[PDB]
């Protein structure tokens, strides 16, 4: 062992991306370099700091390795905001494709300073409650709602919503404490954060494409990289990029799937509330309105907002298509 890398998230070890994705990562890394890199995980911040400090956790060398989101810091990447837009993606597996060929496009001089294993999403957005059974876009008026991001806080705030920002690892604890009513998120880790048994009202939508999602990141201090060996750099490329994305975002699917049949069958507490076609169209009617907003900012911005979210949308389909 020459080399350790250490890797930094916010989830509980018990979350499905840390079990199935993160532990088989360092197996393989560990194997394919025959024993020469050691990969260390570090769940729940346990090498300390805040959720929105892990991006420059990385960046900066106090860790190598760190997943997190990068809407947690507000305003630092404008054009991954455009997978933050509503009804823009479909599952995990197929946005989290998109997600990184679009950084790869266009997210260059973004991303300056880490070297990304995976740019990806989460899998589809939905809406849970403690106590509003959301039916119909009336039901969510004035419930105190969080969000990943200030996109999609513009859209709960849009659907007339009161939305509150903070990181997920901080949500159970201000639902106890009657801050929040209810939060956006997958249904993926909800088990392992235990929200399951707080918000027992879930709400999902007709269609072929999902509420919303935010775009992630794996991402290693680019320091770290060009420091490694000539022999051991190649190790890390063969497990990075888009097919990393895709894995990411299929366990997160996966594990939705396995959640969202708990509850069904009632082995879960809690309502899955499904949104029929006429309902869903009322919510996507605001959404197209946070989709023109965020295009015309983009303009008066310097941004080619139509051009992004053209390429980001076109992207989508043909990942999901195949
Ligand atoms: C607990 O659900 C999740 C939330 C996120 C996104 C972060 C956020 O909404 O702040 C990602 C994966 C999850 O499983
Ligand atoms: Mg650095």
């Amino acid at each position: 062992a020459e080399y350790t890398l250490r890797l930094h998230h916010f989830f509980p070890a018990s979350a499905p991306v840390h079990q199935e994705y993160f532990l088989p990562w360092k197996e393989a890394i560990e194997k394919e370099s025959d024993g020469r890199l050691a990969v260390e995980l570090y769940p729940s911040m346990q090498l300390g700091g805040t959720p929105p400090s892990l991006y420059d956790q990385a960046k900066d060398g106090q860790v190598d390795i760190i997943w997190t989101v990068l809407g947690y810091n507000s305003g630092r990447f404008p054009r991954a905001e455009v997978f933050d837009l509503p009804f823009l993606p479909t599952s995990g597996a197929a946005t989290s494709q998109a997600a990184h060929e679009y950084a790869m496009t266009h997210m260059q001089d973004e991303l300056e300073g880490v070297y990304p294993i995976a740019v990806h999403t989460h899998s589809p957005g939905a809406l849970h409650t403690k106590e509003t059974r959301i039916e119909a876009l009336e039901d969510i008026e004035g419930l105190k709602m969080r969000g990943p991001s200030r996109l999609v806080n513009r859209y709960l705030a849009k659907l007339g919503a009161e939305p509150i920002g903070m990181p997920v690892a901080q949500a159970l604890e201000a639902l106890s404490r009657g801050v929040l009513d209810g939060t956006v998120i997958p249904f993926e880790a909800i088990t392992a954060m235990g929200l399951a048994d707080i918000t027992t009202e879930h709400t999902i939508f007709s269609g072929d494409r999902a509420l919303y999602t935010t775009m992630m990141i794996v991402a290693m201090d680019q320091d770290k990289y060009d420091a490694l060996p000539e022999d051991l750099q190649p190790i890390i490329d063969a497990h990075a990029g888009g097919r990393e994305a895709y894995r990411i975002g299929q366990i997160m699917d996966q594990a939705d799937h396995r959640q969202i049949l708990a509850i069904q069958s009632g082995e879960q507490p809690g309502t899955i509330t499904r949104l029929g076609s006429e309902e869903t169209a009322r919510w996507q009617a605001v959404g197209q309105e946070v989709v023109d907003e965020w295009i015309a900012e983009a303009e008066e911005k310097g941004l080619d907002g139509q051009m992004l979210y053209d390429d980001a949308t076109r992207l989508v389909e043909r990942y999901t298509r195949a």
